[PDB]
């Protein structure tokens, strides 16, 4: 009815917005980053093949028997996914992406379990020899806050 009680509304209305964002806004980054991690599965098949028929890990996206271009295992928020020594590397876009998380990366990598091998999925890792790689620290992982649980693996899982 009157201008005041509106204000009220609006006041409140808005209220419950400011408070409720810092959490919609990472449900939503934790949905993006989700993707990240589908995009960078799936090509574990290849990898693990490559591994498992070589006892090799696939150097790059080719050997692995994928998109030669990493550009071209893109997605909305992920603006790639590389191979690199069975490593798959997942990279977040820049437009259309939360805001801390664009331009991040997690990794996914596996290990020899002698005729078959696990896998891991976590932040940015380097693989250094055919059963061990370490933390690609240089800043351009995605926080731990937004990733699963079932993605919280550490350079040393096994
Ligand atoms: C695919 O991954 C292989 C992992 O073993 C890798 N081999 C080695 C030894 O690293 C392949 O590279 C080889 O084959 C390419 C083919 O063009 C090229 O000749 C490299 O010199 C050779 O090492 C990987 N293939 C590619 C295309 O890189």
């Amino acid at each position: 009815f009157t201008l005041i009680e509106l204000m009220i509304v609006i006041a409140i209305v808005g209220i419950l917005a400011a408070v409720a964002l810092p959490a919609y806004q990472d449900y939503t980054a934790r949905a993006q980053v989700s993707e990240a991690i589908l995009l960078a599965e799936g090509q574990k098949s290849a990898v693990t093949e490559y591994y498992l028929n070589h006892g090799k890990w696939p150097e790059n996206n080719t050997s692995a028997g994928v998109a030669s271009s990493p550009t071209d295992i893109k997605g909305k928020y992920v603006k790639e996914v590389e191979v690199k020594n069975g490593v798959v590397t997942a990279t977040m876009l820049s437009s259309g992406v939360n805001n801390e998380i664009k331009g991040k990366k997690l990794s996914l990598w596996a290990r020899r379990e002698n005729g078959s091998v696990k896998w891991f999925c976590g932040q940015p890792v380097t693989r250094t020899d055919d059963d061990t790689v370490a933390d690609a620290k240089d800043g351009k992982e995605i926080d731990t806050k937004h990733l699963p649980s079932t993605c919280r693996d550490n350079f040393d899982a096994k």
